[PDB]
């Protein structure tokens, strides 16, 4: 009895209606369109839920105002580094796809215009932008390119020079108040596992690096920039081999035999650099992110089911040949609540197994083949595992075997439940759909008459974990042979909701009594034609197969000890 | 399948049927393979070498 109520809670329907509708309101963020309404610009453009962003980082990130140098061959190739040392780089900015590159160090007496290099196709397409455009209040170096060369072989190193406490432009005391100046004095060091823009460790310094040494390069770069106009320039001033340090972090001479031997043949030069500049749009020029909402209609309605037809003789009333109507009622209860519940639960299990696979979650709103409106909140996830009590048991006393096996099973249940909570983030969804409070998720257990005397521990009580609410359900089913089924239920209220597992449609059905002749045989009839159905909402449910319990309790098991080869084998 | 991919078919089926005489019709309008998902719910282009 309690099994169906726990897994498919009852919803009553007056025989006036056929069902109820579920109108769900969600919020979207997206980019680019036409007009003010409708979805997309010319064809369909995708959206995703914002609550999915609580678990990710790339779906709510914004980059639509930064100034990135953009190539136009034959118009601005002069200031870009020669594309024979490092090829062009494809970056993504807003909606435009284009190639960028590091800017050349301005040799003595030459300048560049920064706002002439910022024309992404969107800014060009959208007309001539605001002329009162001013550069960002903070300007700093992003990357610096150095080229260590040994016998004509070039290896490139892209060092993250950003955030270093001198790589930020500072206001000057001098000339116009818009001349935004920069002076960068420090020594940058290359460690032993230091990455390469071409990947892995460079072969040029491998012999030195293995010997346990790190090198510091003194960087000497100066430049200036107007924070309003765009004309500017910056030149490297020096790069030299300054110091070498050992694994112990002590100063070792550059004249030492080993160090000088390893440093022979090295030449270091500066090639280019990158500038992190942003537009300070006093006037609006960006369509950025959006906030939009749409409603989805789902149709739920309740069928009828074949009549459990009862025939009795007429012209007499009896006690044996006329069984009680109580037999009718009990048969109806059995049909309603036992066969169908288990068969539909098993169908859902196999359906989720086919649609989602084992241990493989999917993003929110990724498919509609699964059923229920629960898809709109939780990540589609199904998981299962097996426990072999014979081989997964190590007990040191024959008196503590049963407590040990209950501990094993409880630990397995705990682990899988917490893993599902991690991978699905159901708590966040329950917080969102239920504002003002955080009812802790409940855990429902579906089991036959065996494990209730193993799942329940008569010692330590952690059957589903600390700080959970749980209900254990026992059924006399045989298809539930040594199965346990786990999923989450809401024990509050009695109305359909995308988070509750499932609701059974139920329209009350009343009998008819009448004298009926059919092919000239005359008798009395009793009829019940039920109207009910099982529906599934929440796409989260876990099952465990338990096996070999009785062999495990019948045979002794003693330890899995790993003999470690002091007897020669290694 | 072994690579770890499931296919999805987009389908639009329309039909009408009468609950008074039992007359009705149904016909298929759209049926084609459109999308191939990865081990995630992230779209995989049909132009990549393996799937293509």
């Amino acid at each position: 009895h309690e099994f169906a109520e726990l897994f498919y809670r009852t919803y009553i329907v007056t025989p006036d209606q056929a069902g109820f509708q579920l109108s769900i309101r969600r919020n979207l963020v997206w980019e680019g369109w036409t007009g003010e309404g409708l979805s997309g610009e010319k064809q369909e453009i995708s959206k995703r839920n914002i609550l999915q962003g609580l678990l990710d980082y790339t779906t709510l990130e914004t980059n639509s105002t930064e100034l990135i140098p953009v190539i136009q061959s034959g118009e601005n190739d002069e200031q870009f580094i020669d594309p024979s040392v490092l090829p062009a780089q494809t970056v993504k900015q807003g909606k435009d796809t284009f190639d960028t590159n590091f800017l050349k160090f301005s040799e003595n007496g030459e300048g560049f215009n920064l706002l002439m290099l910022a024309q992404t196709p969107s800014r060009l397409k959208k007309g001539s932008m605001t002329f009162t455009d001013s550069l960002d209040s903070r300007i700093a170096l992003k990357q610096l390119l150095i080229s260590v060369t040994k016998g004509g072989t070039t290896e490139l190193f892209a060092l993250d020079v950003n955030r270093d406490q001198y790589a930020a432009y500072t206001a000057t005391r001098e000339y116009n108040f818009r001349l935004m100046q920069l002076k960068f004095h420090t020594s940058l060091g290359l460690g032993e596992e230091s990455t390469t823009v071409a990947g892995a460790e460079s072969a040029l310094l491998k012999d030195l690096f293995d010997l346990g040494y790190r090198i510091e390069l003194d960087v000497k770069v100066d430049g200036e920039m107007n924070v309003e106009n765009g004309n500017g320039d910056t030149s490297l001033r020096a790069l030299r081999l300054a110091r070498v340090f050992d694994k112990e972090g002590k100063e070792i001479a550059l004249t030492d035999s080993r160090v000088s031997a390893a440093l022979s043949g090295l030449t270091v030069t500066g090639v280019g650099y990158s500038l992190e500049a942003r537009l300070t749009n006093i006037n609006q020029l960006e369509m950025g992110l959006l906030i939009d909402s749409d409603v989805q209609k789902q149709g739920f309605m309740i069928p009828t089911l074949p009549p459990l037809v009862i025939v009795k003789p007429a012209m007499v009333e009896d006690d044996k040949t006329y069984p009680r109507l109580e037999a009718l009622t009990t048969a109806y209860r059995i049909q309603q609540m036992r066969n169908n519940a288990v068969t539909t639960l098993l169908n859902r299990a196999d359906t989720l197994k086919s649609y989602l696979g084992v241990g493989v979650p999917h993003p929110i709103e990724s498919n509609l083949g699964l059923e229920g409106v629960g898809q709109y909140y939780v990540r589609p996830y199904y998981n299962e595992a097996t426990i072999d009590v014979l081989n997964d048991l190590n007990n040191l006393t024959s008196a503590a075997k049963q407590t040990d096996i209950q501990g094993l099973i409880v630990s397995k249940i705990n682990e899988m439940v917490y893993t599902a909570d991690q991978l699905t983030g159901y708590t966040a969804a329950l917080e969102a759909a239920f504002s003002g409070r955080s009812p802790k998720p409940h855990v429902a257990i579906g089991t036959d008459m065996r494990l209730p005397q193993y799942i329940q521990i008569n010692g330590d009580d952690r059957t589903v974990g600390i700080g959970y609410d749980y209900t254990i359900a026992r059924i006399s089913d045989l298809r539930m042979k040594d199965k346990i089924v786990m999923t989450f239920i809401l024990p509050n209220e009695s109305e359909p909701h995308p988070l509750q597992h499932g609701v059974l449609g139920f329209i009350p059905e009343y009998l008819v009594d009448f004298n009926m002749i059919r092919n000239q045989r005359i008798g009395r009839e009793i009829r019940l034609t039920p109207r009910y159905r099982y529906f599934n909402f929440l796409p989260i449910m876990l099952v465990i197969n338990v096996i070999n319990l009785e062999e495990a309790i019948a045979q002794r098991t003693a330890l899995d000890v790993n003999e470690t080869q002091v007897t020669p084998a290694s």
